């Protein structure tokens, strides 16, 4: 039989750069909160939330089939950037991991969001390109601030 | 014959981010080129030149399945970041192009580099997560540089 779901797949190529993205995130003192690479950029903390909140939405859109919980705004009052970097990190994992093999061939209405139907693998896999992207940010932000010892991009688990 | 047409999807998702790339790479002009957020980032020109050296290293593996090539040092005089960037790309979408659907199957022997085994598609996989982090990165550069109106990280269709 299948050693692993298709769950425990993606959720361990999730965490193989969630984790690292969270070893980031602890580099960020209170002081470098607002820090910004740029005029124009996001804060570190801006940043770093928007990629927790992006990734729990699309795990929830995925895990329920249902595009709606899409932009569902996340109103959150946790403040310190790492403990909500874990409970989200916790919650994502779980929404995943509860998800059965069929249900990542489901279809997904989202033309009115991203003006296209997709399967739900295409649309979680669209979730790691997004992290990914992002957790290239932090990097630069995080150099800038001047931490100079950074993991590799991705945790070889 | 190719039921999947993997070859083909693999070519449309990589486009769908290394176009992204290129358009970036275009609001550089020359006297951007060293270019560096920070002391110790790399130059604008050496992020682009890796994003476009590195993936074609991926693609040549790939697609003659020998790990040796891996490594293999690219020595190129353009010196022009655009021309060298269409130059490269087309190179690498033509050696994905030209895999089969095992192909994707076939195991690499990588231990000496990732000290590890990996199926194809899983390394392809690897290279996609690599472009993605440095992406994300010249965005932030792109930003220092003064540039505010950017393309989504990723054009689909
Ligand atoms: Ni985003
Ligand atoms: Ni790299």
């Amino acid at each position: 039989s299948n050693a692993m779901s298709r769950a425990k797949k993606w959720v361990q190529y999730f965490l193989s750069h969630r984790h690292v993205t969270m070893e980031l995130i602890h580099k960020i003192d209170e002081a470098h909160y607002d820090y910004k690479p740029t005029p124009t950029s996001m804060t570190a903390k801006q940043l770093a939330t928007h990629m927790l909140f992006s990734f729990y939405n699309f795990a929830n859109t995925a895990k329920h089939g249902d595009p709606s919980l899409f932009r569902q705004k996340i109103e959150e009052p946790e403040t310190n950037l790492a403990k909500l970097a874990e409970t989200y990190t916790e919650k994502t994992r779980q929404l995943i991991e509860s998800m059965s093999d069929d249900d990542f061939d489901r279809t997904l209405d989202l033309t009115a969001i991203f003006g296209t139907q997709m399967s739900t693998a295409q649309f979680l896999q669209l979730a790691m390109d997004h992290e990914i992207h992002h957790k290239g940010q932090l990097f630069v932000y995080v150099r800038g601030m001047g931490h100079t010892d950074l993991p590799l991009f991705v945790k070889r688990g």
